[PDB]
């Protein structure tokens, strides 16, 4: 229908959004070619959850993969309680999510499975959807004026019909595929009706990075991932690691086709070279560039003025602990570690206090980019490879290339134990992952 595909929409109604989504292995066409893929909703990707602050999301999952499966409702500020990353829900069972949207709260955010071990697999096969908390500031002429769409950047690979499985090397580097999709559409077309487009991006791929350019224009970042800057800021490229979020405008200035592409860049993924008493690891080097879509303008675009201000960032207490989590690899075991372990279900790695706000220093001493996230409680980045972050927003992942030092202002608030994680998910499974618990 619409030359732009987007995941279907459910929104809220009367602040309740209550619905049954079951993870099913469901035959769909996708990239021209027909493909069985685990999916949400029977759709690739799920369905976009719409809703509000204060908001009631009741969202029972049915799960009807063969393999025990679980939600995380990554970067949503709610309890671990119901946010849960130790639940199992077994093949033919059915769990029932209920949660309240927090007053405070604005973005784009997503849902995935999150049963260690087999995340990566379940993730690539196309297990994932957006959620969108919409807000007041929408309301702004600069903003609702503005065409919105979603951009969900994922990538795939198959193998008779079905997702390519996981070789060793994927679960060393992350899996990549040759299919890189936008919305699960291979190259769309985005014929802009306004000047002034708003772009909601999430990369909700295993391991593939975007480095997003859109031809001859800017991009002005307007929020992060789990929250809106304190004013836009103008760049002429963003860098979207797997698991994080941004919102763009796109102010049109001339007629015509303008490509959006994910330029080359070289995350630290490694192959295998045989030379003569070699039979060792080498770079891969960059990724051969993509183009995600094509944007045409309309006919004389003239966008609107820029919003001055977004949303001011809060003013946090003083920090009472200074924590320092550093990251290791074993490539060649695709093994992964904080502060030299691997995960453990039944071990607590750290303990705060809710309402405390606590430094982190997380530094990578690998030689691959390792994109960092924390459960439950969103944080402010300081400075990221000793050079200060240019805004003030909510984020819950990091990206630290080779060698960086990422220092996080975490404020602690829902009580429970969860996870902080890299967000390479085969590194994850592989167990680069560890636990906090808040009381
Ligand atoms: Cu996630
Ligand atoms: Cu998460
Ligand atoms: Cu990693
Ligand atoms: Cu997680």
């Amino acid at each position: 229908g619409p030359s732009f595909p987007e995941p279907k929409v459910v929104r809220s109604q009367g602040g309740l959004l209550s619905l049954k989504l079951s993870a099913t292995p469901t035959p769909l066409a996708i990239a021209g070619q027909r493909a069985t893929l685990l999916t949400y909703g029977g759709s690739f990707p799920g369905p976009t959850l719409r809703v509000r602050p204060r908001d009631t999301v009741r969202l029972t999952l049915e799960n009807r993969l063969p393999e025990p499966t679980n939600l995380h409702w990554h970067g949503l500020p709610i309890s671990p309680k119901v946010d849960d990353p130790f639940l199992e829900i077994p093949p033919g069972e059915s769990w029932t999510y209920e949660f309240t949207v927090p007053k405070e709260l604005a973005g784009t955010f997503w849902y995935h499975p999150h049963l260690h071990g087999r995340v990566a697999p379940q993730l690539f096969a196309g297990l994932l959807g957006a959620l969108v908390v919409e807000s007041s500031l929408d309301a702004i002429p600069e903003l609702r004026e503005a065409e919105e769409h979603l951009l969900v950047l994922k990538d795939l690979a198959l193998q008779g019909g079905r997702p390519a499985p996981h070789t060793p090397m994927d679960w060393m580097n992350g899996k990549e595929g040759d299919l890189v999709l936008v919305n699960g559409a291979l190259r769309p077309t985005l014929v802009a009706q306004k000047a002034t487009l708003r772009l909601r991006l999430l990369n909700a791929s295993n391991a593939r990075y975007y480095r997003l350019a859109l031809q001859d224009h800017p991009l002005y970042l307007i929020a992060a991932d789990g929250g809106f800057l304190e004013e836009p800021l103008e760049v002429s490229e963003l860098l979207l690691a797997p698991g994080e979020r941004a919102e763009v405008l796109v102010r049109l200035r001339k007629e015509g086709r303008f490509l959006l592409q994910a330029l080359p860049y070289d995350r630290g993924a490694m192959g295998m070279m045989d030379m003569g008493g070699m039979a060792h690891a080498m770079p891969q080097g960059p990724s051969r560039p993509e183009t995600l879509l094509y944007l045409i303008a309309p006919k004389n675009p003239k966008p609107l003025p820029l919003p001055k201000a977004l949303s001011p960032f809060p003013t946090l207490p003083a920090p009472v602990v200074t924590r320092r989590l550093v990251l290791t690899e074993d490539m060649m075991a695709a093994r992964f570690f904080i502060n030299g372990q691997v995960f453990d279900h039944r071990r607590v790695d750290l303990k705060g206090q809710a309402q405390t706000v606590e430094v982190w220093e997380v530094e990578n001493q690998g030689d691959m980019d390792h994109p960092f996230h924390l459960h439950v409680h969103p944080f402010q980045v300081l400075s990221v490879g000793g050079r200060p972050f240019p805004y003030r927003a909510w984020k819950d992942v990091v990206n630290l290339k080779a060698g960086e030092v990422a220092r996080l202002l975490v404020p602690l608030r829902e009580k429970g134990r969860t996870v902080f994680h890299c967000h390479i998910v085969e590194h994850e499974d592989r167990g680069m992952m560890g636990v906090l618990e808040v009381g």
